[PDB]
């Protein structure tokens, strides 16, 4: 449960910065904006509560370039694979 | 994406992480696993060479910490996001 | 990479976040930038729009802090990393 | 400044796994595995000495798929632009 502050938001484009009551850091957000059953509400202004639910990143790939570089990053929804012996 | 099927080139299921070349694009991947993905069961690795199996979501929603120097010092899913209305 | 030119799509430089349509490829770019690539001057936003230009590196060299319970607490550059010798 | 043990490791594919001195997070670490001055050592094994530098990542781009995704991060060397006004 993560409630905080708005410092300046782009809902349309479905992104944004908050300062969380919690913690001493800020968080950059990024989401898919669209529909999820209620009508959309204005882009929140400085100062505006914002709430979110937060779980870590347990489950993931990284994707790695020809390079060497960080070309990604995925959830792992499931994975399996046939034990050797 | 959704599934993706490659093979080993190196795993450490006791400690779940692995290294994998998918049978599409030219990107090695590394995963990280708990038994969220992988099952309860204790399963020993597989053989470098062998096929592995796994199904991916780009993550579009997601919280990026900024420390008190600028740098990124978390990464989080952001499972659902509020805000007041106007 | 190296160069990348683009066009501006919203613009934060008094807190140094910015989002961009690079002229190459499929993929827009967020950027998160101190006084290290912007330079010290105070500089007001471009216009929606206008050019940016930038550089970039592929990072290669990281680590990624693991926290207890197992998600992503950090993402740092590694500058140098040695061993013991066997 | 960094300093820790080798839980595991795989130098020669340039990647590995450590547990700091300092803090409570272990890290997983990549980095381009090669020469840069002296002779090579071995893979190290678990409980082996450790030692890097690290520094925060502060100047950035995230690479956003056309679904939405995280499709890249890279370090911002430099960014210029010409100011509106």
């Amino acid at each position: 449960k993560m409630t905080g502050i708005v410092k300046w938001f782009n809902a349309d484009k479905g992104f944004g910065f908050i300062t969380p009551d919690d913690g001493s850091k800020d968080v950059f957000v990024h989401f898919s904006a669209g529909s999820s059953g209620a009508a959309v509400r204005g882009n929140p202004q400085q100062g505006d509560r914002v709430e979110g639910k937060i779980k870590s990143i347990t489950d993931f790939g990284i994707f790695i370039g020809l390079d060497g570089g960080i070309d990604g990053l995925v959830h792992l929804s499931d994975i399996s694979w046939a034990q050797a012996e």
